[PDB]
């Protein structure tokens, strides 16, 4: 009977996408840069 949990070291920033620590909210949003640019299906509306 043991949780197994972990959660002791506060942290600056995470990417929620990802999950990677950045040293400075600078680096970290550049980063995320990756997450956002990726192209829709297409035209498929009707
Ligand atoms: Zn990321």
């Amino acid at each position: 009977g043991s949780s197994g949990s972990s959660g002791t070291g506060e942290n600056p920033f995470i990417c929620s996408e990802c999950g990677k620590v950045f040293t400075h909210k600078t680096n970290l949003i550049i980063h995320q840069k990756i997450h956002t640019g990726e192209r829709p299906s297409g035209p498929s509306s009707g």
